[PDB]
């Protein structure tokens, strides 16, 4: 890790607070006490990705984790990753993941508490 202090601090804050639907570039610039334009530029320069894309990526990867490791309904997962409504979450997840939340589960999930032994052998 060789990120500049401001970019490291911003990424740490996003990693902790992505569940907050009011988290914005401008709001992190307030926490860090810096120009939002400076912060936006430094994130893009050092991470190669904009604030919104970084935040969205973190959110969608957490959502994918929750889809596979819990049986939570989609609307709860949406809220836990910073979307007030599944209406916006569904679209964001499809674009980021290439599949709907439900199809992500159908293709990837398994129930760990059921018997998967081959008794027909």
């Amino acid at each position: 890790s060789r990120l500049s202090p401001i970019v490291r601090r911003a990424r740490q804050y996003i990693q902790k607070h992505f569940s907050q639907s009011d988290l914005t570039l401008e709001s992190v610039a307030e926490f860090l006490n810096v120009s939002p334009v400076y912060l936006s530029r430094m994130i893009k320069q050092e991470l190669g990705i904009s604030f919104i894309h970084l935040l969205t990526k973190i959110r969608m990867e957490k959502a994918a984790e929750l889809l596979l490791s819990t049986e939570l309904p989609i609307h709860e997962i949406a809220e836990r990753v910073g979307y007030d409504t599944q209406h916006y979450f569904s679209t964001a997840f499809k674009k980021a993941m290439g599949v709907s939340p439900n199809q992500y589960r159908r293709t990837r999930m398994i129930s760990e508490y059921t018997d998967h032994h081959h008794h027909h052998h």
